[PDB]
């Protein structure tokens, strides 16, 4: 319901983009462009489309707060972007002030301006950490200017930076423009949780895997209110098994807090006609190490002591199987064991085939961004489903029912 690009006109107009550019890099070197040819669609439409000019501005690391130009520079990605784009960038060494003003004023048509790391800025952010770590503050009015400063540099602002929507940085609620619209990844990003939180086809199934449960209660309550089954792998399992099968868990991890909140979980489980299914049979280490022994358990049985689980097993990948090829939508955050390590990761790759099979027939399907999307990276499978989440952080809020603010700011209609 969101402004969109493709829906503005950007005919002789100055665009100022927030993209993802956070690329892993490693002495300036960029070890992964990846996330710089994602971002290219948007601008090409910009300039293809009678842009004056595009802004582009972006975070790259921690600096937090700090101008930190010879670790965390924008530099070496913007004539990276160059090589990509067959086209020079304007790199501005500040991302605010007289000079970033003048230089984004009237631009040279079709010029594409990159500024330097906006997280050089505490005001960006809203907070950070001084010269020996310690917590800092903007202060709300320096803030405010900051705002006020990225504001001019366009006449139409984008937001193509779904992964950090979830927070209310100034780039991404503080620009002040006529129309603020979201980019193509954006733009996509939404697309698909819209689906599978307006008007979800169904059977809708939910996969949720990870550590601790803890911190998944929100996001496992607000599937339960939507889905027809619910999937819970990863170490989150042996919380619910200890505390509903009185199975003996070993040394696997064990959420304390989480576990008075498992009977809570299962009522709405309930209220909601939902049944969730966790593991049958477990792959176990004699330690959380990739080249530990591997030995195996079921529910009855149990871990042993000193042992733990680490991934699903054989039944398990089969039961698994048999409800992913009866689902229409299939949102998946999470793998459901240590992927990390392969001698643990089978469950996740069966999982990812199952659900790739899914793709091919029809099912729609979503991947988080976090340790799932990477997941599809490992193993090729980006362009195999219907959707990979471009942001951990985001994705998490977005299907926990959380307002994002970055999207509450684009414009409406
Ligand atoms: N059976 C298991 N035992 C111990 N650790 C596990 C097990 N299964 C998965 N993990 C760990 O879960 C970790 C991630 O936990 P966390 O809950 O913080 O993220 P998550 O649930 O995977 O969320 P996301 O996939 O969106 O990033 C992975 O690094 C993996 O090593």
């Amino acid at each position: 319901a969101k402004l969109t690009l493709d829906k503005v006109d950007l005919k002789g107009k100055r665009v100022i983009m927030r993209v993802d550019f956070n690329v892993p890099m490693k002495n300036n070197q960029i070890t992964n462009n990846q996330r710089i040819k994602a971002a290219i669609p948007s601008i090409k439409h910009c300039l293809d489309n009678g842009a004056k000019s595009v802004v582009l501005m972006s975070h790259l690391g921690r600096p937090d707060g700090i101008p930190m130009p010879d670790k965390y520079s924008l530099e070496p990605v913007a004539d990276e972007l160059k090589s990509l784009l067959n086209k020079d960038v304007i790199f501005l060494k500040d991302c605010v002030g007289p000079e970033v003003e003048q230089a984004c004023a009237n631009p040279d048509n079709g010029s594409i301006i990159l500024l330097e790391n906006l997280r050089f800025h505490v005001e960006e952010e809203g907070k950070g950490k001084d010269s020996s770590g310690k917590k800092i503050s903007a202060d709300p009015a320096k803030v405010e200017a900051f705002r006020a400063s990225l504001s001019k540099l366009g006449d139409v602002y984008v937001n193509d930076a779904f992964g950090t929507a979830h927070r209310a940085h100034s780039s991404m609620v503080g620009v002040n423009l006529p129309q603020k619209a979201s980019g193509f990844l954006m733009k996509k990003e939404l697309d698909y949780f819209s689906k599978a939180l307006e008007k979800p086809e169904r059977p809708f199934l939910a996969i949720l895997g990870g550590a601790k449960v803890k911190d998944k209660i929100q996001l496992i309550k607000n599937m339960l209110d939507k889905v027809n089954f619910m999937i819970i792998g990863g170490g989150m399992a042996y919380t619910f098994l200890k505390e509903l099968k009185n199975m003996q868990i070993g040394a696997s991890l064990f959420d304390e807090e989480g576990a008075t909140i498992v009977k809570e979980i299962m009522e709405k489980a309930e209220k909601n006609g939902v049944k969730i299914v966790f593991p049958v049979d477990f792959v176990t280490g004699d330690k959380f190490d990739e080249n530990a022994k591997v030995g195996q358990a079921t529910i009855e049985s149990g871990i042993p002591s000193g042992w733990m689980g680490l991934d699903c097993g054989p039944e398990s990948i089969k039961i698994n199987a048999q409800i992913v090829a009866q689902a229409k939508l299939i949102v998946w955050n999470g793998p459901i064991g240590v992927f990390e390590w392969d001698a643990f990761a089978k469950g996740t790759k069966a999982l990812m085939d199952e659900v790739v099979k899914a793709t091919s027939n029809g099912c729609v399907t979503i991947i988080g961004g976090g340790d799932t999307a990477t997941c599809c990276a490992k193993w090729g499978t980006e362009d195999k489903v219907s959707h990979v989440s471009t942001g951990g952080g985001a994705s998490l809020e977005l299907l926990e029912g959380k307002i994002l603010p970055g999207v509450e700011a684009l414009s409406n209609m």
